[PDB]
């Protein structure tokens, strides 16, 4: 019933052999004294992330592997660490389905694919091709029957036709899926779907048809054929029916291409029974003895366990199932898959009912598939508020951790709390509130510049470009910069009291512009920061105006963007990074600026690159001369060197050995 550090709660879909699985639980209770309660709620897969985080989900979730990539990125799933020996008991390709970013996120149980099921008494010559189905329907309809009924409400069942002439979710190439290359709106997808919609319009199928009616219809002897998976076989046997299982029909001479699912078992990251769950699955469920009990309720299909699979292989129906799988494609596990299914589902319904044209349906689906695929930009107001909540020292400490070569979510830590920095995988799509390590350096720096000054936090990216020499003499350096005459521009009759123009006049002219471009979004950020104790900058001549860049943010922080002339300051250091990297490459006998530039524009600014020029002419050589090009001693040298000395200094004469210098 309830998650407790003893008890186990398991969730599995209601179309699977949950009763047989419950039998395994009873066996588990007998040997170890641990009750196993099996439930099969509707829509378990949507609710789970909602309960997973609130202490109320199951310890173990069973589903096909496609949802699990999404679960793992959110950190909802416990890491799997089976013996090397154990991996070898199950087929390797099954691990691939449940492999994400090199990490195991669930145990595979069984491989499921759709097949064509036909009544051998009614239809001893099943069709080879889809396109013959229509001619076949007229004769049978004349005898009170139909050709084919299946669930149009789930895109899984229609996808094989849609995939038949070339449709794909995401293109697989060079070992991975291209999340921006979606094939739902290609020539192939439009052809395949059109064929199905006409079957309906010609009253061969009814758009208003789901899983339960059709099984019954087939089972009642009303329809010659159905499309379903191995789980359906149990109820058909009960209905007293002679059926066959064969390859799906072809379409346009191309094989039908079902999406193949691997039934998988994930462990809830918040479960207090992680050790128990692992013990349960490998030693009880994932056994010859265990799987038969499940299989005896409703067949699982082609199981992952080699020892058991050798037995199943004798069933001719599974041979056909695996035939369809090899002609099709293994489902992705990527997070965007759910977005994909939702899109195709609406598209099938909308098209099937004639509420929209096919072109539009699949076109809209295309848009929606990339909706999740495209990279959202940050809502800093939501990031700042999340960072400001945490105490100030905890945050500062985290920055020093990002730069120690740590290596999905990295965790930072009379009430306990947990800070989470989310690393971006190449597959996952940027969220509007996803705090990346880069965005993290950005927010904190813009919030706590003066507090960074106290700790003197210069990263190994800024330390090398001589950031200290500019920092200490900053206050005196910057005023020289301001008092200096900006000859080139503006036209010199504009000062407030030297006869010549000054650079200060430029930053002024600039601030007016920024004051106009100052977005309500930015203002909102600036004020919320102050109230949280995050006192901020207001001018370039501030004690901590330059300490905003000490942490090496990827962007000009959002709390300083419209305070001239910081926005252009950024490129100054960013270029220096490009300068060194090209100096070193030159030294040998044989991009940062561009990136930084791109990111600021993402915030809606046009960098007055002239200000950058000015910053150079003043602090060019100074910053360049004091670069740290040369390398230094190796840790082995230093440690080994000092030790040898110590000995000799311990021997003659026993005096404190002073270090190497
Ligand atoms: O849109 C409203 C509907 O949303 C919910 O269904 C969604 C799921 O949340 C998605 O995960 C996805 O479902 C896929 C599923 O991921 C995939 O594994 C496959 O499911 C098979 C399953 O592998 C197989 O073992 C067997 O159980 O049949 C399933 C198919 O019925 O295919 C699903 C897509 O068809 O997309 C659906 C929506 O399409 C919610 O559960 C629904 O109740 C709701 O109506």
């Amino acid at each position: 019933m309830k998650i407790e550090e003893g008890k186990l709660v398991i969730w599995i879909n209601g179309d699977k052999g949950y009763n047989g699985l419950a039998e395994v639980g009873k066996k588990f209770e007998k040997d170890t004294g641990i009750k196993v309660t099996v439930e099969h709620p509707d829509k378990l897969e949507e609710k789970f992330p909602q309960v997973a985080a609130t202490g109320d989900g199951p310890d173990i979730i069973f589903w096909a592997h496609d949802r699990f990539g999404g679960y793992a990125q959110s950190g909802l799933l416990a890491e799997i660490t089976p013996d090397k020996a154990f991996q070898d008991k199950l087929y390797p390709f099954t691990w691939d389905a449940v492999r994400y970013n090199g990490k195991l996120i669930a145990y595979p149980i069984a491989v499921e694919a759709l097949s064509l099921i036909y009544n051998k008494d009614l239809l001893p010559n099943p069709p080879k091709t889809w396109e013959e189905i229509p001619a076949l329907d007229k004769e049978l309809k004349a005898k009170g029957k139909s050709a084919l009924m299946f669930n149009l409400q789930e895109p899984y069942f229609t996808w094989p036709l849609i995939a038949a002439d070339g449709g794909y979710a995401f293109k697989y190439e060079n070992g991975k899926y291209d999340i921006k290359d979606v094939g739902v709106d290609n020539a192939g997808a439009k052809a395949g779907l059109t064929f199905l919609v006409d079957l309906i319009k010609n009253k061969h199928m009814n758009a208003d048809t789901d899983y339960s009616i059709a099984e019954a219809a087939f089972n009642k002897g009303e329809t010659a054929m159905t499309i379903n998976g191995p789980w359906a076989w149990s109820n058909i046997d009960t209905s007293k029916v002679n059926y066959g299982v064969t390859v799906l029909p072809t379409f346009k001479g191309q094989p039908s291409k079902p999406f193949v699912g691997v039934l998988s078992a994930g462990i809830n990251a918040a479960s207090p029974n992680k050790e128990l769950a692992k013990e349960f699955l490998e030693n009880y469920l994932l056994t010859d003895e265990g799987l038969e009990a499940v299989n005896k309720d409703k067949p699982l299909g082609a199981v992952a366990l080699k020892s058991y699979e050798e037995e199943l292989a004798k069933d001719p129906r599974i041979a056909a199932t695996m035939e369809n799988a090899q002609k099709g494609e293994i489902m992705p596990n990527i997070p965007q898959m759910s977005a994909f299914w939702y899109a195709v589902r609406t598209a099938v319904i909308n098209a099937a009912s004639g509420r929209q044209t096919v072109d539009a349906a699949l076109a809209a689906g295309s848009a929606q598939t990339n909706a999740a695929a495209t990279g959202q930009t940050a809502d800093w107001l939501s990031i700042i508020v999340y960072l400001t909540s945490f105490v100030v020292p905890i945050l500062l400490k985290a920055l020093y951790m990002l730069t120690t070569r740590g290596r999905t979510r990295i965790r930072f830590k009379r009430k306990p709390k947990h800070l989470y920095v989310s690393l971006p995988n190449a597959n996952s799509s940027m969220k509007a509130e996803e705090i990346t390590p880069g965005r993290y350096r950005t927010a904190v720096c813009g919030l706590y510049p003066a507090q960074i000054k106290a700790r003197q936090m210069i990263s190994p990216v800024m330390s090398v470009i001589g950031f200290l020499a500019l920092a200490k003499d900053w206050s005196d350096r910057i005023e020289q910069w301001l008092i200096e005459p900006c000859k080139l521009l503006p036209d010199t009759a504009a000062v407030s009291l030297g006869g010549p123009a000054t650079n200060r006049d430029y930053l002024r002219q600039r601030q007016v512009a920024l004051g106009n471009m100052e977005t309500k979004e930015s203002k909102a950020i600036r004020q919320h920061a102050e109230a949280a104790g995050c006192s901020m900058i207001e001018d370039i001549e501030s004690p901590s105006s330059i300490w905003v860049f000490a942490g090496a943010p990827d962007r000009c922080p959002p709390t300083c963007l419209f305070i001239a002339g910081i926005a252009e300051l950024g490129a100054f250091f960013s270029i220096l990074q490009d300068m060194r990297n090209t100096i070193m490459a030159s030294k040998t006998v044989g991009s940062f600026y561009q990136s930084y530039l791109r990111r600021t524009q993402s915030m809606g600014i046009q960098l007055d690159q002239r200000i950058i020029v000015l910053f150079m002419v003043a602090w060019g050589k100074e910053a360049v001369d004091n670069f740290h090009l040369g390398d230094d001693m190796d840790p082995e040298l230093r440690t080994l060197a000092q030790s040898l000395i110590d000995v000799k200094v311990k021997e003659i004469s026993n005096q404190e050995p002073l270090k190497l210098l």
